[PDB]
């Protein structure tokens, strides 16, 4: 983001709670400088190999949402943003969340 209109704050980091083989659960803290009322929280996920262009977007009515429609044992770059009546906010710290692996992880 650059030379853009002043938008709402953004989450510093993202915290995960759980995840499935065909989905993933995540969570993020609520900002203090939302520059207004946070309508909803939008999220963007895409294949670590793929780019933004070909990505999926999904918002929620809370600071907690889960992504459905993923492959088992695959990393997915998920991000959360803050949207308000004023405009869209920047994305939170980039994170990589992978799904469950049904292969048999020796160590981890």
């Amino acid at each position: 983001g650059s030379s853009g209109s002043s938008g709402p704050s953004t989450v510093p980091i993202m915290h995960q709670v759980s995840a499935t083989m065909r989905s993933i659960t995540l969570s993020w803290p609520q900002p203090e400088q939302p520059n207004g009322i946070i309508l909803d929280y939008e999220i963007r996920y895409y294949e670590k190999e793929h780019n933004e262009f070909n990505s999926s977007m999904a918002r929620s009515q809370t600071n907690t949402a889960r992504i459905d429609g993923l492959r088992p044992g695959m990393v997915y770059v998920v991000q959360v943003r803050a949207r308000t009546v004023a405009g869209y906010g920047k994305f939170s710290g980039k994170m990589c969340f992978q799904t469950l692996t049904d292969s048999g992880p020796s160590s981890g």
